[PDB]
């Protein structure tokens, strides 16, 4: 342990959970590469830091231990070589720009529309199960093919998903503390599998455009496919993270531009800024919070630590979005700050694979709602409380306007 970071020891999972800014202030501060005994792990915590471990050569993907716990193998987050290459074969056609630039508005506009219609007369709202989560799941979930499954389902599922996969709290030997914790996350997969066994079993007979029907058939000899078991982590994936962070990062944004009400306003009057807006609110709270990692290869010297070959390092890239070597007074939402590169989105070889379809997803969503409630207001009665370390967003999101 190393002798000035000795308050580390005291540092828990739940004020890690409940809010991380105030250690990781003090970690981009003291020790930028630091090994936090409750997480068990080296993290990595300034710009410099994440983005050289995330590029470097001498290091390649894990997952936390906490989440190849929960998704298994081979999760494209956590693999390398010729499988990671084959799986980002698989995923990338449905998200190459040129594509979501085909179809992206006659798939989201819809839907935000059928969401917004059922309380855009209410005069209040709470946007986070209403509107941001539903319309990133039922996006998301009508491309790869679960149509029938209830939005309500999809949000279930990546919450308890959420919970296993950054369970990450560990003992004083290294094992997890909080071992009961997994059990929900093998009943989400339970649960997924029992949805989408028939849904595999019939795409692999009669193909159709559905994203996970291509997974299984792009690229392979004639009449064959990928067997399920080599795909499913790779669902867990999108259950997980590509289902919950658009929602996440619409709701970050708009918390953000609520806190700067003259920007809200400027952003309602000027919607061409939405994309702007939203970067901001990516950088502000990154919803992939820390859940990203990478090991090293070989023995390497990162911000004056030599580690061994081996060594996991967690990628707290929303600290890195705080670094204020970077940012001028990071921990404000601003609309006008420079368009300066940021984290949220990870980097290098293992970089988010849709980035350009979720920037899309919230996009037309936020069109849609400054469009439906112009004079949207934030209802400063009931609190705006973020939570979560691995990934990251507001629990609740209370608005009103005037009917
Ligand atoms: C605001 C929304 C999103 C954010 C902030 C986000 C962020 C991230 C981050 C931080 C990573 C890990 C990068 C790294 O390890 O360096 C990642 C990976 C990934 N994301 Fe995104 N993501 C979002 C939405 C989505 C969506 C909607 C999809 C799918 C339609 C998606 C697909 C993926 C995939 C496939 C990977 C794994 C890439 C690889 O390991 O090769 N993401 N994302
Ligand atoms: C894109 O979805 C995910 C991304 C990550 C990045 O660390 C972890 C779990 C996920 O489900």
């Amino acid at each position: 342990e190393r002798p000035d970071l000795a308050w580390l020891d005291e540092v828990t999972m739940t004020q890690l959970e409940r809010n991380p800014y105030e250690v990781y202030e003090r970690l981009r501060a003291e020790a930028p590469l630091a090994f936090v005994p409750v997480l068990g792990s080296y993290v990595a915590s300034t710009a410099e830091v994440c983005r050289e471990v995330a590029t470097s050569p001498d290091f390649e993907a894990v997952i936390t231990p906490a989440g190849g716990r929960t998704f298994g193998h081979p999760a494209i987050i956590g693999v390398n070589g010729d499988i990671h290459a084959d799986l980002r074969s698989m995923v990338e056609p449905a998200l190459q720009p040129a594509e979501v630039d085909r179809w992206i508005d006659d798939l989201v506009r819809p839907i935000a529309r059928r969401y917004l219609e059922r309380f855009e007369n209410d005069g209040h709202a709470e946007l986070v199960a209403q509107y941001c989560e539903p319309v990133s799941v039922r996006s998301l979930g009508d491309l790869l093919g679960l149509q029938e499954v209830d939005s309500d389902k999809l949000r279930e599922w990546f919450a308890k998903l959420n919970r296993s996969f950054t369970n990450a709290a560990v003992d004083e030997n290294g094992e997890f503390a909080n071992p009961e914790g997994f059990a929900e996350g093998d009943q989400a997969k339970a649960e997924i599998r029992a949805v989408v066994d028939p849904l595999i079993d019939k795409w692999i007979e009669h193909p159709d455009d559905s994203a996970i029907s291509h997974w299984l058939h792009d690229g392979m000899p004639p009449g064959q496919t990928r067997d399920r078991e080599y795909i499913y982590p790779t669902i867990y994936v999108y259950l997980l993270g590509a289902m919950q962070e658009p929602g996440h990062g619409m709701a970050s944004t708009l918390v953000g531009l609520f806190s700067r009400p003259e920007q809200l306003e400027e952003v309602v009057d000027d919607p061409t800024l939405i994309p702007r807006a939203i970067a901001e609110g990516l950088r502000w709270t990154s919803p992939i919070w820390s859940a990203a990692a990478r090991i090293s290869t070989k023995p390497v010297t990162i911000a004056g630590v030599d580690l061994p070959a081996g060594t996991p390092v967690m990628l707290s890239y929303g600290s890195a979005n705080h670094d204020t070597g970077k940012y001028e007074a990071p921990s404000q939402y601003d609309l006008h700050r420079p368009p300066l590169p940021h984290l949220a989105f990870g980097a290098g070889n293992h970089a988010c694979a849709g980035i350009y379809f979720a920037n899309h997803v919230m996009r037309i969503a936020l069109e849609e709602l400054f469009e439906a409630i112009p004079n949207l207001e934030r209802d400063t009665r009931e609190g705006v409380e973020f939570w979560g370390w691995g990934f990251r967003g507001p629990t609740s999101l209370h608005v009103t306007w005037e009917v």
